[PDB]
């Protein structure tokens, strides 16, 4: 039984991706962009009213297994699109002019493991040579300043970069999709938790992006829009500056592919519950995040390239 106000297991999310597509065929199409290490299908939802030469925004959730609110947000975004299309001016304009490539759960194997064995699991579930230690951090596995300071060469570590850039089938599947659709993808959004942050490149090195002033002003405004609903306080800025060095990230990789608007959203909370954010907070977290996402979406539409 699926619920947008509850954390759903992979079996439930998978059945939901099929159901939401069948219930809304004129607004959603579903494809498998590859398979995980354990052979699970990596589903991707193309959300929007079909049309020729449409620009797109890519958004992923569940890169890190324990960040259950991120998986919940991708489902809420799709919920919003199907419920408010034709009922709300902005969402109607967004789905007519843009397509949203929503990847609800990238690290499916890790997510299954948080539900079955270890709630605090972060990485993939792939094996490593010369150790019984499992998994690679997908957010340290992209080919952008890969395995430098901020990523670990130790397979037993939470920030393990992997054997090579894109060693993970999940990472390769995401990277291959973006590369195959580079001409249409105008924005990249990666949903994570926690610490209430809106981060933009760079994280692989201490350097500011070409459009730093633009990204700083956009993140500032997105943070402001999010705060209007419940007064939730978000901080923002370049990754290495506001957070820490985190090389091999999807956001930095997407940015270096030419995707000018690249953001990582760290959702609720600030540490009280951490990754174990209660279900009672899903609605509030998702609704306020919607305001920041819609603001970024509206900006991208007014600044197409
Ligand atoms: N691509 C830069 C994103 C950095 C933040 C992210 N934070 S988290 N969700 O706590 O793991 C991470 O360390 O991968
Ligand atoms: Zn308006
Ligand atoms: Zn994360
Ligand atoms: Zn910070
Ligand atoms: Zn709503
Ligand atoms: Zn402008």
């Amino acid at each position: 039984g699926h619920s947008y106000e509850k954390y759903n297991n992979w079996e439930t999310i998978e059945a939901w991706t099929k159901q939401v597509t069948s219930e809304n065929p004129d607004l959603i199409s579903r494809t498998a962009i590859g398979t995980t290490f354990l052979g699970n299908n990596i589903y991707l939802l193309k959300v929007g009213k079909p049309g020729p030469n449409k620009p797109a925004i890519f958004m992923d959730c569940g890169i890190h297994a324990r960040e259950w609110i991120s998986h919940a947000f991708c489902q809420w975004f799709v919920r919003e699109a199907v419920l408010t299309y034709g009922y709300e001016s902005h969402m109607t304009e967004f789905l007519n002019k843009l397509d949203f490539y929503v990847l609800p759960v990238l690290n499916i194997d890790g997510y299954i493991y948080t539900w079955t064995k270890n709630r605090m699991w972060r990485k993939t579930r792939s094996t490593n040579a010369g150790t019984t230690c499992i998994g690679t951090d997908p957010n340290r596995n992209f080919d952008a300043g890969w395995c430098t300071t901020g990523a670990s060469t130790d397979p037993c570590d939470e920030t393990y970069c992997g054997s090579a850039a894109e060693s993970e089938k999940e990472t390769k599947a995401l990277a291959d999709f973006i590369r195959n659709n580079l001409s249409s993808i105008k924005a990249y959004l990666s949903i994570h938790s926690y610490s209430q942050h809106i981060v933009y490149p760079y994280s692989y090195d201490y350097k500011l992006p070409e459009n730093n002033a633009e990204l700083n002003n956009l993140a500032k405004a997105a943070v402001k829009e999010l705060a209007t609903l419940y007064g939730t306080k978000y901080t923002y800025g370049p990754g290495a500056t506001t957070l820490y060095l985190a090389p091999g990230g999807g956001d930095d990789w997407a940015y270096d592919q030419g995707i000018k608007y690249s953001f990582t959203f760290e959702l609720r909370d600030k540490g009280r519950y951490g990754f174990i954010l209660p279900e009672s907070q899903i609605q509030a977290t998702c609704e306020e995040t919607m305001l920041a996402i819609k603001y970024v979406t509206n900006y991208v539409l007014g600044h197409l390239y």
